[PDB]
């Protein structure tokens, strides 16, 4: 009975997308809570931000993409009617397994939002503070640069240091929401378009995709099997008997030219 | 005796809808407890108060509608009599099966109330209070902004903010109460007008729905198992023997055509 | 032998009831542990009190009524001699199976009592005490209204708070007794005029029992063999085969008629 | 080999017993524990110790008197020579499992004396003692009551404080010792009673009590299994085939009629 | 049910890269953690890094190339039209295996960037800084060089220190995220370069690995039950029986010259 | 599937080496934590140093080499063509089997330093230092080598202390990554050379290793069953009967010359 | 699967060899911790450190070749060409295993170096120290042995003391490396003149000693069923039956001189 839930959840892309969510929601803290720290320049901020941000996103999105074998033979059959339709629907379902993880990405780090305090620390809106007349830009930008990372001045510095991380803070969480509510939506109305352009019915899709993946696993096992027989054949060739009976009444010993033989193995 | 027991339960629909709130009661705990924090900003709270009050809920619904695989379905059966009514039913259990997600999600974070607290803690009616009186609109707002997030302020300041906050708070609880009890009393009226409007009588219903997840569930299977014949006989074509067969005795080596011969699934 | 015990537990209508009188307990408990706090203002009390008194009694009176399959078959029957006397029966049954939990929420919740301090701590009879003579009306009202959820001031303004505290605990656990006595005597005499009026003798009762639980639970199997075997056959007129055989000799590809054919359920 | 014990186990009626002492001691330790508070008012005091002591004593021995199953068959069979005396000694037999709840409670309750001093306070002999003589029997009344919940006052008060409530508590354990043997007495009487009055031999009665437990036992699974042999050949009659059957080869498609044919059970 | 799974696993690439990458991720945490300690010299200081952060990429890149037994076979090949693509895609194929294990260390050790502080130290633009204008060359590198290791001077050289290492530890992470970004966009470009220069088909691939991995295991099979052939038949000329044979009816006992006839093995 | 796993184990030579490696690394830190320590004298401290470095390695490498029992028959094969590279071949494997002790070994204890800070503790180069201009020869070197067990002295004296210790810490593990680095690129051009000069081709090496290992298995066990029917035999004809078998009929009893008889075992 | 890898282990030679040293390792460390106490008298210090240093090694290596049970056999063959080899060999054999247990007892303690402190504590050369001229030489041996026990004087007093102590630390170390060096040297030339006087092959070897093993073996099987046969011979003359048989149909009373019949064993 266990191999048959096995299967069952293996054919549930529920299970797969939450194990993909949590695993990435855990990754994402613990390398967040290991490998982070604001170096808090003048100019070498945004980026260090905008890295952590967007390049695992783009990295995962890329991975969970290639690393799908069905991708590969639709791009082979693409690159040098109803095929079109049905080249599309797999690229569809493809796209719907891999996008959920650097959604779930993104999402978490604009919610935890730690990440996006030391991305946009510099253009905080600096105008109607009683501390920012007096001072030259350049030492501006210093002592803006200078919040997120650590706090040395007196007490009206870090309430005006405090009320600009909690401005960030409500920016990142808001950006976050809009792109998780953007996204639902873009996706549910690309599935619906989905649905609304598929020539074929309720029930045929059902046929076809059981019809690909059990192709795509009875064809693996017969070819290996051919190609076990066949070398048992070779074998049987050169030595003389089978390799998997016993009480073998004949045994041929090799000569030095069947050995060069078999050293091509036929293509 | 396992298997029975995990059929059983997975009929029993109760059990589902306990797992569904628990797991968002939950996740709600959790959210909250991570990643929330009151910006406490001139105009820029109702909104982050809003947010995580109503969006996951909306979001939450549309996935448990969307999610389930008959709504697609009847979907397309209604895109471009009784047929109508049936319909209707359908509709009826999937929407009663989705709605407990968000329906305990808002009751949670109701009666929880932080989140309300901070959703509306500018609306304060301040209208009798001895310290409102001399200090302008702007500063007004600013101190009254203030309060949710964190306290600097002699006793009496302190004494009116939590003064504030318990009058909000049972704000909180009393609008999630009336929302539990409407919400109950809906749902109760809804289940009495489809057992009023039903065609079918009693008994004929338990059939009807017995066969349509029967019905599903067998027509998945043959169908598997129909491609699944299909294939073997095309591979047997290709290579010369059955791929669950030993001891082959033919064995029809492939030639440079049969190759592109099998390139095409036929549809 | 478990599936033996599980089904005789099953059976035994007093597991259920203490199983439910025990979720109640706990439920009640971390409910009131968790998110309960006296807002204590002027008039926005006793409401507050009563709410968490009466509303989730009648909730859950009302879920032990509405989840029981039986009730709506029952009601149906009766919605647009002796067949009323066996109905009345059945609705009694049903109905002590459900009064269970809302009558041991409000027994554990008068008993501990909390929630009855915070529900009239301002009727509080206050007309012999020596400090609330001289105050006015309405200064008297915020007094009084402070005792529960905060102490502020000095040691008679305590005593008398503890004293009118330890006063209302005491009315609650009499009134919370009295429920008790008077709801178990209640339950008692239905049960012996439940006996008085019953027209069947004491070995038919068991007899119908069986009968009725027995015929719901084989009229269910039976029709989902019926269905089951119907789709079969149509499936075997679609594709030309038995979803259960094995080494099928033919195997009927579909036209694109029969597609269309099958869409329809013949209801 | 469990089933065995469990039934060996199920049949010991000291097992029972002990089970039943065992749960009333452990839950008037946490009962008392938990919600027990003394009001210590001047009038209300003696019944907030009788309710504990007394009423939940008798809800315990109403509950254990209606919930045998045999009692209601007994009552029926009396409500509208030699059976009298048989219905007297089953009567006699429910007793003696019933009355083992309300004496443990009365018993332990009594022994640990928390609520005897809290019960009976007020009615403190006070005629010999230095320091109540010149205080009114008003003043005498409220400093009276006020030794069970508290204390405030110097030495020699806590010293006739304490002299008070170990009075009590003796009064309490020795009430409770014989309350226990004047139990155990009469119920070695009536044991006494109950055989010298039994109409039957010492081996008639064995037969007796297992033919009624017997009799109930078959009566119930052959009732069971009769409904549900008539239930199969309604549905035989409705559908067509049995529902336990495989390959059924006839399957009758229901008309309209028989829908409203199989509405009524035939009671 | 074991071994299946074990062999799915086996096969399953992801599982085996996933499991290289997370054991070179704690040997280097390990590694760092244990022996690592900044010389802080003047010119011995930047071998020390450069040792870490190479060599140990390197070694285990030749170790993942040359453990891999196809690769041997490979070079035996080549060393002293179709097959040359062939060979190409196998050592492509070995070459996507090997490469994992160095590439994770680097980004680990470039993303936590203990390393690289230590590595490039020495070479920090000290150019507009209030401190190192009138101290000489030398004593300005031994006071540059001792930042990593230690801290023993006033505040604002701890400043400069502070600053001069979160600028490393900027140029460290930007490196990483360089390399890692890299990395994959090459590795990407090049497994299309292998699908676009590959002369075989879609599903010929599959056929054509499937036959290598099973040729190398059945001629490993066979040529050992060969040889155990061959090893019993000489040994029964020796002693008279074979050694798996039960009750012999024959021993010959052996004569001082077949001990020196079986001391060859016959090559 | 135990068994299975474990021989399949036991042939990975990987799995060997790596064993063989971390019981060495784990052996060498508890040595080195438990029973090390600087004597720091004149003269007998390189020798102290030299020991622990050297001859744990050297005593690990015979062991590794003698303990191959192969080992010991290919040299009594030369101790008094192709056999000379078959054999040379052999010798090989094992050499690559045995090295891995000794290297990792030492590797493990330059790495980790300890052990070579106090092997030349004595030799460090003091020219450029303040405090050693005026001390004498030998006051200089028993103050040197003094520094790496114990400290006395002021600052100034710990802070060169801590510079030279770091020098050789430096010293030490640049000597640890050259030996690896030289290590593995000789054992890399030994296995190319080996690959080289192999007179076999890559199928017969297999085959030859086979029958070697097959070889020695088989003539171990037949020679056990044949010596254990010689002595059966014997047994037979001096008792009477078998040693296997039951319900003999002839028990002849020994004599006095047959016990001297199997006093010698025919050699 | 247990008892085969049972009897692998206890083949292996290599697993006993290292449960030997393992057990003298744990042995000497509890008991040097345990019961080591320096006497630091005048003279009865070398004896008490000459005492654990040697006799537990002498008894050890004694009690290693008395314990073994061929050794006994050979030395009574010896005690009143060919076979002195074949004795040689065996002794060999013997003498191998025997002598891992005093050797790593010397090692262990020699390399602790706590017993060779104690143990030539009155030997320390003395002679360029400035605190010991004045003494006498009576006065001077009695400070000198009181300096492993205890520590009572100035710190000069200690520093000469801890510079000795290491002296003999370091004197120790070296001669137990000196030791292990030439012991195993010593065993492996030893190694290498019994494989060059050796009259048998390197085959026949592995098959006299299977051969030796298994006769001892099968010699005592034999020996005892043949025991086993004669006493139940003698038991069925004196009773009548057989001690294995059942339902025996004849039972022999015996007679009182058959009970002296049977009082001697016949030898």
């Amino acid at each position: 009975t266990l191999n048959n839930i096995v299967s069952s959840l293996q054919r549930n892309g529920i299970f797969i997308n939450s194990l993909i969510a949590a695993l990435t929601i855990g990754g994402q803290q613990l390398f967040s809570s290991s490998t982070f720290s604001c170096p808090c320049q003048v100019g070498k901020n945004f980026y260090y931000g905008s890295a952590f941000l967007v390049i695992p996103a783009l990295i995962l999105l890329v991975a969970g993409f290639a690393l799908r074998s069905q991708m590969w033979t639709i791009t082979g059959e693409y690159c040098c009617p109803l095929e079109c339709k049905l080249a599309c629907l797999r690229f569809f379902s493809i796209t719907g397994r891999a996008v959920i993880a650097p959604l779930t990405w993104l999402a978490v780090t604009l919610l935890t939002g730690t990440y996006y305090e030391c991305a946009a620390s510099e253009f905080a809106s600096v105008d109607h503070y009683p501390m920012f007349d007096n001072v030259s830009a350049s030492k501006r930008e210093e002592i803006l640069a200078g919040f997120p990372c650590c706090r040395s001045a007196p007490s009206d510095v870090i309430l005006v240091r405090d009320e600009i991380a909690l401005l960030h803070r409500y920016q990142s969480q808001m950006l976050g929401w809009i792109l998780i509510t953007l996204a639902t939506i873009a996706a549910l109305v690309s599935c619906c378009v989905a649905k609304c352009c598929s020539p074929l019915t309720s029930l045929q899709h059902c046929y076809w995709t059981s019809h690909l993946q059990n192709e795509r696993e009875l064809f693996e096992q017969a070819a290996e099997q051919h190609s076990r027989l066949l070398m048992m054949h070779r074998i049987k060739k050169l030595f003389g008997f089978i390799p998997g009976s016993e009480d073998v009444k004949h045994i041929r010993i090799p000569s030095c030219q069947d050995w060069k033989d078999i050293s091509v193995p036929t293509l």
